[PDB]
């Protein structure tokens, strides 16, 4: 019988009276009721999007998006809720009106050479999703295996310096995995509630792997937080070389992916599509390791970082806290500016910091 | 087989040759045939809308709408029939073109203090419907229980002077109910054919209740004629205080309803959505008890009331007739003017009447 | 989205903690949950069946079925709930196993002649439903008009003594209707809550009528409580003549109905299908009027009535209470026994009562 | 287009080459392919059933079912996979052929009185699920709130000694919750991967609560691992009194649930339906706290426990490990035997153990 | 269950890394994914369109379309892929913007008379498809038989000089078929992979035939490469007479087709619809046999042919290679220019060639 009544959407509304994520602040009864009945063609629903945020109220003073996407169509189907969140996260970028430009030309960047004072090592990271396949939060076992197959077959075609091997987690010893993790060259099993609540730890470690070059200066994580996570690393300060390797490797990987008929998810409004809305746009997180001595006990570093648009997090991972005054300094925003612009911004900020690490003298200028 | 023929819509057309309600005057074969096949998403149909009017031909010289709505979508689905009725009821207000503005600021109203000559007591009343739940004419048992749960849980959060208790009719003794009714602080079982024909007496008294404050100056009827009926009362003439209490209590109730994820039905064209189209807009019925002595022997009292836009009905209820020359004087129109405007109109009219109760002298001016 | 959840059936379960009808006693959560999804092809649902019982808790010590049927298929679709009720009502008749036999031969009955002591007048009544048309609780305006048309066209073919006229309620003056009602020759507007809650007073008086013979000894009510109510009256005590007229008139009416291609609802298990399950089987209520003197002062009147299988109700209608010690004495059970058997039982019972009216002497024997 | 091909079921088959749960041992490609396309009416699928087992390979030598049910229909829809698992878990009970009998009569049990040597305290526990509502793994927010409403309203009717209060986790301070947990009178947030992977920690702590009597000897957990978890506790050894209180409280709770039209999930083959197949049947876990001295240094304690059909786990919870030689001794099997039989078995086993705690002398007999 | 996942479109993408047809060059992952799910009303799909091109990589330096159409709707449904291919084939004609004009008036053409030096014989050919019937690649047996019936019944009405007989391949001896093929008056069984991979050799020789006039100067192939192939032949050089016969015969055939209610597929953008996109527009291939002596030893013959827009292929068929320096010289483009224009172009080109066959003297001018 069709005379039976469904639960009113307001009956399903989450209790967000003590939540501290952008989803909680931007979710309203009207929006929830409007979107309560829609779904992406693959079956992704709003409740599945906001489950991670609902489960984790979020620590006060710490900003977390609290939502994930199950496929490319999500950002279009549930745009009424994602657009305010994307705008709030990326310092006012408006997906509805503005457009994103991608530029990976490593020739444009200048400077490059650093001073081995507190940089230690430099890293650049991005993420890519294969079009036509569900994202990690929603992907089935078959889709995850398909992503792994596509990526591995493509990377098999890499030649020259960017030639390496793919290691499957299921086939890797626990000691080897721990050693790789400690060396910053591997990812651990998701333990933080954000990923588990999002449903991104299902079937672990089935179809998760790491492809790395012989020099271990070019890595690709397969099915950990996104379909692919491309990392270019260097135990030095020649950020120009790291970014050049990153750009050429990414171009080769994209060419090989397109060879077999696969494409990366990408649209003009949002750029490269990923799971966490915080990673939209370019997904670039060019950064460096930074030490305590000249950076732990100066005057007003947080103001300088905010003015320079630099993020500082705890070494060893986002979940881990800073220890011994050693942090990771990267960029804040992904959507909007381009990869070259973000790398140049990071380089200028770190140059200013090593210039404004005053311990020999004083006169920190901040210089917004 | 699809070759079978349905009854022509004109076969179902009601016999309204001796009817005296706006539905009968505005229902035509073309409109009925046009709307005979449509239905709201919850299954409400035109025949269900007009059943109350069809069953009751209506006493001549007495205007009754003769229709009810089963949900919010009704006024949009069957607008072709409701819009003329709404326009006729509310002295020409056009839902299709005009817009409604709601204003409950008790600061705007002036005067307030009355003279204890015939006012005796003052009262203000409105109605509210919870969005997502069917209206009393169409609500099932589960929906009615859900409305009761939402309202009771919300009112549990009221603090301060507006703190009271919820009494369930099913748990209330017959003597207590009779005492409350005789004291004007309760509602009786619907006996008048208008409500029973509309299907608003089903499952009585299941899920019908009354929440009242300790002073019994603030009451809320749950599931009698609408989802909620909010009443602010005073055994005096300080209409300003009554309206201030009404406004603040309504604001608190709305805030608590929204806190749990529920909203009141409301749209710009019609304002607050209710069952009887006569109550659309604000649903406000600010009024006062009035005695016989000076008003009963008035020269042209009906003319003064009509010019001042004041409705006069029999004390003890709409169904009951005036006895002993004691009536209830309230406002006429709900849609269009705002709550503050209606209260000010009622206050000005009653001030004029107490000024134009001439028995000491003569010279009634009417003063349209 | 199909991921939305419906209200659990137990959420819709009626609150029957203070009900006194067979529906309340025989309705259980399991049965309700089982039957809450089914519906007859015309859309009749269980809640519609039990609404009349739910609305009216029922006076204690008074037995009311509390359910109605919206069409013929109802008794088959909701048999799980009706069968226990039918069995309880008709003193153990089992619809699932037993079968009903119809016999209207007035030749079999003997005696007939009564004594003009307390009988005053005699009456016989049955009801019939036209197959293919919804019953009064569920019939639309078109279906009711179709029933009226079929019955009127058929009755137009009656000849001989059973020749009369059809009077439409909508075309009868109030005084004429009141006079007919007072003369026990007409039906009044349904005012008792049992019929109104069942939805059998909709569109009154549209398509309700009375066809009566010139002698006013053979009447047919059209669309009051069933599609047709056939009555044979006589202001006397010659029950044999009344039953003979009843039988021949019913046979002629059935023949004329079948002539145009219409049939009466009927099946072996239940006999003639009607709205109230109490009227199933034959629907026969052969009875008489009885006075106060020798019966009001009866020694063990209820015991004799129960032993003889006779019902006593208030004169002027079931709703009206007995006044002046004058009652109506009829039979109790309809399903099971046949019409001839029922009339013979009534005749024997009235003969015994008039013989056991002892006021001249004593010695009432009851004689179960 | 319908010419597109779906992923073959074998493409979705989990990689169970290193798994140690009954699901892994009993799941085969044929069964998976057969059940890959079916679903319960509420949308529960096989992958959702086996996700918890797939995610957790299971510690070797530790037996875990590895599956959960999302509703009552699951055990019928996916019986082809659950039946072998149920049979293996409950020492050969065959759901397809055998039948379960429930008996809670506390009069049958004898003995009861214990010796305060190592018992310390006694406890009895069962679980119940409200029919018509999805189980914790699959329940939405609205369904969980409905379960809480039903249980709280029912328990409000408890009188006599079993009269207490309901405390909502969302409204309980962290210190109070920790104190209750430490006192063995509360449940903590699910942290063990078994529940989180099953999706039973969603929306925590929304709609989870604890209703306990004034003496705190009768508790009911609402929405932690099942819809309801009923516990009868005593800081002593009078197991007879504990079981009597348990039985009478459970009977009263069931009566109050049925009063409003709700039923507990229950069928003859499986008994009371719960989430973990290990808890099917009665869900009874009558047990006691046991100390180290005469049991830690036991000669062949595991053999005696296995022969007596007594399970021993770590104090403080199943996840926690035994500390200080203090364990919890309860029964092993739930389906099959009845509640009285299980309680009698536990009492006899503990009596034997306290008799066979030989430290004063030797001669442990095991006595299978 | 609808939770099963389909193969991503990129999984079905053909491997075209070594292909040399316009389909391979113009097919891209985005286009394939966009069109992977669409289909014509008769069930034709993109994979069926491109199967012939996928199977045959294509000889380098030889241009083949690599696609076929299964019905008229194909060119509209899959226009996103056909339009670039049509534009590339027909020297830049844009189907989306430009329009095609058909003109068969044989009066406009001038000259006509040729010199019997290398012409030997002249031929003109076109193709026509009956609307409402699937094209040879997709036609079933019934549709092919219907096409044969329509064409044969129409041609039966031809009178005058264009009067002949229809010969069925199934009823024709192998020796007779070979003799007809050798005389250039018949078609052989499709052996070249292009037609077989396209599915145009199914059920051979069922419903394939040849209708030829008594003089054998007017032939019509039924169901070989298209529904109808109309050929006008002459063993001479009077191209004017051949084209006049062609025009009048085509007009008569079209009139007779329309008489019975059938139409030729035709739309303004593309002209006459046929299977191979290379034949769209007019399908006209006016041409002549050409010998070796003067043309074989030509100085820059390919340049002259390209400048004059004349195609040269091997005698005996497209599959066969040129032998003895004898080729077939026809027009290149079909869509765009009209039939009269194409015939005039061919006549002018052959006149120039016979004038620029210089062996008596030198001075070839090419004269673009
Ligand atoms: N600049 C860096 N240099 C060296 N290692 C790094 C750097 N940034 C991140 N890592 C390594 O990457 C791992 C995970 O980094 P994470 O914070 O998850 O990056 P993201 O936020 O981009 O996912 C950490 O264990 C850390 O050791
Ligand atoms: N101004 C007033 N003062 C005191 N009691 C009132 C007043 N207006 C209404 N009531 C009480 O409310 C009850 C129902 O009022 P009703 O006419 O139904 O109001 P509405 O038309 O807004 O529903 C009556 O029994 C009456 O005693
Ligand atoms: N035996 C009878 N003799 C005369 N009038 C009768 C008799 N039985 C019923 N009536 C008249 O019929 C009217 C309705 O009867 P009712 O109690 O409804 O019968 P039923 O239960 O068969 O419908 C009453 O007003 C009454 O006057
Ligand atoms: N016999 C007992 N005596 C006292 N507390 C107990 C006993 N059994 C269990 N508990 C308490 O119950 C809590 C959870 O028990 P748990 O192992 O989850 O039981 P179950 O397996 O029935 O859920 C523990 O924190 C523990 O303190
Ligand atoms: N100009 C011509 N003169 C004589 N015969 C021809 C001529 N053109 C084609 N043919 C004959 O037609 C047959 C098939 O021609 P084909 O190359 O398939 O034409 P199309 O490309 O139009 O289908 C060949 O066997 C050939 O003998
Ligand atoms: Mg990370
Ligand atoms: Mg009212
Ligand atoms: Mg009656
Ligand atoms: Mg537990
Ligand atoms: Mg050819």
């Amino acid at each position: 019988s069709e005379r039976r009544r469904l639960y009113p959407p307001s009956a399903e509304y989450p209790d967000l009276r003590k939540h501290n994520n952008c989803m909680a602040s931007h979710l309203t009864p009207a929006v929830y009721a409007r979107l309560c009945d829609k779904t992406t063609p693959t079956g992704w629903t709003l409740d599945q999007c906001i489950q991670t945020g609902v489960d984790n109220p979020g620590h006060p003073f710490i900003k977390t998006v609290g939502m994930v996407a199950g496929d490319e169509e999500t950002y279009e189907v549930f745009a009424d809720l994602f657009d305010p969140v994307i705008q709030e996260r990326h310092n006012g970028y408006d997906p509805r009106t503005m457009k994103h430009t991608t530029d990976l030309d490593a020739s444009k960047i200048r400077s490059g050479y650093f001073d081995e004072r507190y940089v230690l090592s430099s890293r650049v990271r991005t993420g890519r999703s294969i079009r036509g396949l569900s994202l990690p939060p929603a992907c089935t076992r078959a889709e995850r295996r398909e992503v792994e197959r596509v990526v591995v077959d493509a990377l098999s075609g890499l030649k020259g310096d960017l030639a390496g091997r793919y290691y499957r987690l299921s086939e890797m010893t626990e000691a080897e995995q721990q050693q790789l993790i400690d060396d910053h060259f591997l990812f651990d099993k998701p333990v933080s509630p954000l990923l588990t609540a999002a449903g991104m730890a299902r079937d672990w470690p089935d179809a998760r792997g790491i492809w790395h070059n012989n020099e271990k200066s070019f890595l690709i994580w397969v099915n950990e937080e996104d379909h692919t996570r491309v990392i270019s690393m260097e135990k030095g300060g020649n950020m120009k070389r790291v970014f050049e390797r990153f750009c050429r490797g990414l171009k080769e990987v994209e060419r090989l992916i397109q060879e077999r008929g696969w494409e990366f998810m990408w649209n003009e409004r949002l750029g490269y599509i990923l799971t966490c809305p915080s990673n939209l746009g370019t997904g670039l997180r060019a950064g460096v390791h930074i030490k305590l001595p000249l950076l732990s006990k100066d005057s007003r570093f947080p103001k300088i970082l905010e003015n320079l648009r630099l993020q500082k997090r705890g070494t060893g991972g986002v979940d881990t806290a800073a220890t011994g005054g050693v942090f990771d300094i990267s960029n804040l925003d992904r959507l909007g500016k381009s990869e070259v612009e973000l790398v140049q911004l990071v380089i200028d900020g770190v140059n200013y910091l090593i210039d404004c690490e005053r311990r020999l003298e004083r006169g920190q200028d901040i210089r917004i």
